C-alpha cells in the first residue's frame, strides 16, 4: 500500500468523520457524571434517577485508584474527579472498595500538590473543589484537611464568593453558571432559573444542570440531561453540545494544514450548519448558547466571510469594552492567548470602513506580543503543542503576507494531533485533534513539492535551451521567481499554468531591465514594432543583446499561444499581442521620463507605474491555462479595465516602491511612489511620506479583501489576481537579511520536506 493508497484511505476516513458530526464528539467527564449519578430517582424509590451512570462510575476507576482522562495526567483533573466521584458513591452506599482506592489517591495526590503549580487550573476549579471538600467534611470522608493546599484553598473559595457581584451574576448569563455545582450555598434560585439555556442547561455544563435540578426540580434541567445521555448513553462530558465548535475548528484544521481541497463538500455541509445558526450578536459553541464568545465568533466570522456567508463584523462589537480592548466573553476581562489569536486572525480579513476590524488588530496584536515575551516554545505546562510558534507566524507572516504553502508548511510542524482541552475538566476534541490530518498533511505536502522538483528542473532547461544565459543586463533565478506561483497555485492540475506563469513573470523582469537600461530609446522602440507586426523583419536592426531577448521572447509566446489557442478553441495570439502592448507602453513611458529626467505627480505616475509593476500581464496570460475556457464574461472581471486587476497592480507597485525607492533613490531614477508624492507636497516631511503611502496601500488592500471576497468570479481566477499581490507583500514587506529570507521561503516551499 503506497503512500498514494494511503492518501485515498485518510480522505475516505476524513469525508467519513465531516459526515458523522453531530453535536460534538468528545471524551466523558467523570466529574460531571457523578454529579448526574447524584439526582435521587424522581418517583421517590431510593435509587439514582440514572442508575448507568453510577455505573460508569464503578467501571472507570483508574488503576492509581484515580478518576479523569487516562489519556493525560493533570493533578487538578484528577482529585475533581475522584472527590466527585467518592462523595456520590458514598452517598449510594456503593463501590466500597473503588471509595477506599480513591481516597487513598486523593491522599497520595493531596500531598503532591505543590509541585503542580506550575500547570493550568481547571475551569471554575477554586469555586467547584473546595465546595466538595466541606460536603466531604461533613460526610465524615478521611481526608487530609490540615494540609495547607487544602485548607487554604477552601479559605480562598470563601474569600472569593463573598467578592461576587450579585448584579452581574444574576442580570445576564455568565460564565459562572458554568459552575453552579460550586455555588449552591449562596444562589438566589429563583434569579438563576431566568439565565436558564434554551436547551434547559446552565451554560452547557452537565453538573451545573444537575445541580440546579436538585435544587429546584426544574424539568427543562432534566430534558437536557436526557438529551445528552441519549448521544452518551451512560454517561457525560463536561460541557455539551459541541456542534459549532467542533465545525469551525475541524474546518479551520484541514484548511491550516493545507489539505482542504480534498473535503470541498464536505466543508460546504458543515459551513451551511454553522451559518444557519449565526446570530448578529455573536455565536457561543453551541447552537443557541445562552452567551456568545470571541472565539468562535472570530472563527466562524473569518471563516465563513471567506467562504461567501453573509457575514458582519458587527458580530464582534459584543466583545469590546469601552476602550477598544477585546476580552471573551461579554463584560468579563477573560481572555488568553489562543483566542487573542484566532481574533487577530480575523481582523486582517477586513473590508474598508470596518472600523471595529481595525481595533481588533490593534488590541490583539499588543497583546500577543506582549504574551511572547512570558511563554516558550513547546511549553511542556500547556495544552497546545506550540502556540508561541502560531502566535510568531501569525503576527509575522498576517493575511496579506501568508501563502498557502508557507502557511501549511508552518502549522503542519505546529499542529498537536493529540493536544487535550482544559474545560471544567480535561477533555478531547477526536475530531479536530486528530493523528490522521496531520498524518495526510505530510503525505500530501511532500507528494506536492516533489511534483514541483520536477517542474523547476524544466523551467531550468527552458532557460539554457533558450539561451538566455547570454542576457548580461538581467540576472538569471528561474527559482525565485517559480517559487511564486509554486507558493499558492500548487495543485498537480495546475502544472501549467505554473509553467507560463513562471516563464511570463521571467519575461517581464528581462524586458524590466531591457527598457529600464537606459539605452536608447530608438532601439527599444523595434522591441515594442516587432511585438506589435509579430515577425522578424526587424530582428536586423537590434543591437546584440536585444536580438537574443526578442527571438527568445517571440519564440516562447508562439508556444504559449499554440498551447493557448488548444486549451481556449480560439486563436490567442492578439489576445497575447494586446497584453504586452499595453505592458511595453507601460515600461516606454517610464523610459522617456528616465531620459528626460521627468519626475511626474503621483497620479499620473501611480497610474503608469501600477502597470509597469508587471503584475496584470503576467495574470492575463497565465489565465489562459487554468483547466477551462476563459470566458470573455470571465475575462472582463479581472482584465485591465477590472478594478480587481488594478487594485493587484497598485498594492504591489506601492510596496515594491516604498521598499526598493531606498538605493535606487541613489542609483538614478528620481520617479518614484515616494519621490513623485514629495512633489506633489513640498510642505511635507519625508517621513511622513512613506507613511502616506502605506496607507494608501493598505486601504488598496482592504479594498482588495473585498474583491477578492465578494466578486463572482471563478474561484481560481480570484486566486491568480489576489495571491499575485500577496507574493508582493510577502518578498518586498516591511523588515526590520534580505535575500536571506527569500533563501529561506524558496527552501521551504521546494526543498525541505515535512517529517
Amino acid at each position: 500500500a503506497s503512500d498514494e493508497k494511503r492518501i485515498e484511505t485518510l480522505i475516505s476516513e476524513i469525508k467519513n468523520m465531516f459526515r458523522c458530526m453531530g453535536y460534538g464528539e468528545t471524551n466523558p467527564s467523570a466529574y460531571d457524571t457523578a454529579w448526574v449519578a447524584r439526582i435521587p430517582a424522581v418517583d421517590g424509590s431510593d435509587n439514582p434517577h440514572f442508575p448507568e451512570t453510577v455505573e460508569w462510575i464503578l467501571q472507570n476507576q483508574l488503576k492509581d485508584g484515580s478518576w479523569g482522562e487516562g489519556f493525560y495526567f493533570l493533578a487538578y483533573d484528577r482529585i475533581l474527579a475522584t472527590l466527585a466521584c467518592i462523595i456520590t458513591l458514598t452517598l449510594w452506599r456503593t463501590g466500597e472498595t473503588q471509595v477506599q482506592k480513591g481516597i487513598e489517591f486523593f491522599r497520595t495526590q493531596a500531598g503532591k500538590m505543590e509541585d503542580e503549580a506550575d500547570s493550568h487550573r481547571p475551569s471554575g476549579f477554586e469555586i467547584v473543589f473546595p465546595a466538595m471538600l466541606k460536603e466531604a467534611k461533613i460526610l465524615g470522608l478521611d481526608l487530609p484537611y490540615d494540609l495547607p493546599f487544602l485548607k487554604q484553598i477552601i479559605e480562598k473559595r470563601e474569600a472569593k464568593l463573598k467578592r461576587i457581584p450579585t448584579d452581574v451574576l444574576y442580570a445576564l448569563p455568565t460564565t459562572l453558571l458554568y459552575s453552579l455545582e460550586g455555588l449552591q450555598e449562596i444562589v438566589d434560585w429563583q434569579k438563576i432559573m431566568k439565565l436558564q439555556s434554551k436547551d434547559g442547561s446552565f451554560l452547557s455544563s452537565p453538573a451545573s444542570t444537575a445541580a440546579v435540578f436538585m435544587r429546584t426540580g426544574n424539568k427543562k434541567c432534566l430534558d437536557f440531561l436526557n438529551f445528552v445521555l441519549k448521544k452518551f448513553g451512560n454517561h457525560v462530558p463536561c460541557h455539551y453540545p459541541l456542534d459549532l465548535f467542533e465545525r469551525l475548528w475541524a474546518v479551520d484544521t484541514v484548511e491550516r494544514l493545507g489539505i482542504d481541497r480534498h473535503f470541498k463538500e464536505e466543508i460546504k455541509e458543515a459551513l451551511d450548519y454553522v451559518y444557519s445558526h449565526w446570530d448578529e450578536r455573536g455565536i457561543g459553541w453551541a447552537r443557541e448558547n445562552p452567551v456568545p464568545d470571541i472565539d468562535d465568533t472570530a472563527m466562524g466570522l473569518r471563516i465563513l466571510r471567506l467562504h461567501g456567508y453573509n457575514v458582519s463584523s458587527d458580530v464582534l462589537k459584543t466583545f469590546r469594552d469601552e476602550n477598544g480592548e477585546f476580552f471573551c466573553f461579554l463584560g468579563q476581562t477573560q481572555r488568553g492567548v489562543t483566542d487573542m489569536l484566532n481574533v487577530n486572525r480575523c481582523s486582517h480579513v477586513s473590508f474598508p470602513g470596518e472600523t471595529i476590524m481595525e481595533e481588533a488588530k490593534l488590541c490583539t496584536e499588543r497583546y500577543l506580543r506582549n504574551a511572547l515575551e512570558n511563554v516558550d516554545a513547546f511549553d511542556k505546562w500547556a495544552f497546545k503543542k506550540n502556540i508561541r510558534g502560531e502566535v510568531e507566524y501569525a503576527l509575522k507572516y498576517p493575511w496579506h503576507k501568508s501563502m498557502p504553502r508557507l502557511e501549511a508548511r508552518s502549522y503542519i510542524e505546529n499542529y498537536g494531533p493529540d493536544d487535550v482541552w482544559l474545560g471544567k475538566t480535561v477533555y478531547m476534541m477526536p475530531y479536530i485533534s486528530n493523528e490522521k490530518y496531520l498524518e495526510l498533511a505530510k503525505l500530501d505536502f511532500n507528494k506536492v513539492q516533489s511534483i514541483h522538483q520536477t517542474e523547476l528542473q524544466d523551467l531550468r532547461r527552458w532557460w539554457k535551451s533558450s539561451g538566455f544565459t547570454d542576457l548580461n543586463f538581467t540576472r538569471e533565478r528561474v527559482t525565485e521567481i517559480y517559487f511564486s506561483p509554486a507558493s499558492f497555485i500548487f495543485e498537480p492540475e495546475f502544472s501549467k499554468c505554473r509553467e507560463v506563469y513562471t516563464k511570463t513573470s521571467n519575461f517581464t523582469v528581462i524586458l524590466d531591465d531591457l527598457y529600464d537600461a537606459h539605452g536608447s530609446l530608438d532601439d527599444l522602440k523595434l522591441f515594442t514594432e516587432s511585438v506589435k507586426r509579430w515577425d522578424l523583419s526587424l530582428v536586423d536592426q537590434m543591437p546584440q543583446q536585444m536580438k537574443i531577448c526578442f527571438v527568445g521572447f517571440y519564440n516562447t509566446f508562439n508556444d504559449i499561444a499554440k498551447e493557448g489557442r488548444e486549451r481556449q478553441g480560439r486563436d490567442v495570439l492578439g489576445y497575447i499581442q494586446n497584453v504586452w502592448k499595453v505592458q511595453l507602453e507601460a515600461y516606454t513611458k517610464e523610459a522617456e521620463w528616465s531620459e528626460a529626467k521627468y519626475v511626474p505627480s503621483f497620479n499620473e505616475y501611480i497610474e503608469n507605474a501600477s502597470v509597469s509593476i508587471a503584475l496584470g500581464t503576467v495574470v492575463l496570460i497565465s489565465a489562459l491555462f487554468t483547466g477551462e475556457v476563459l470566458t470573455d464574461e470571465v475575462l472582463s472581471k479581472i482584465d485591465r479595465e477590472s478594478r480587481f486587476l488594478q487594485l493587484m497592480g497598485l498594492t504591489g507597485r506601492l510596496v515594491n516602491d516604498t521598499k526598493t525607492y531606498q538605493a535606487e533613490r541613489g542609483q538614478g531614477e528620481v520617479a518614484s511612489a515616494i519621490q513623485c508624492y514629495m512633489k506633489d507636497h513640498p510642505k511635507i516631511s519625508e517621513e511622513e511620506a512613506l507613511q502616506h503611502v502605506y496607507s494608501v496601500m493598505e486601504n488598496a488592500l482592504e479594498e482588495l479583501n473585498r474583491e477578492f471576497v465578494n466578486n463572482k468570479i471563478p474561484d481560481i481566477y480570484k486566486r491568480l489576481v489576489f495571491e499575485t499581490a500577496r507574493i508582493m507583500q510577502l518578498f518586498y514587506m516591511q523588515g526590520d537579511s534580505h535575500d536571506m529570507e527569500i533563501k529561506e521561503h524558496v527552501k521551504n516551499c521546494l526543498f525541505q520536506p515535512v517529517a
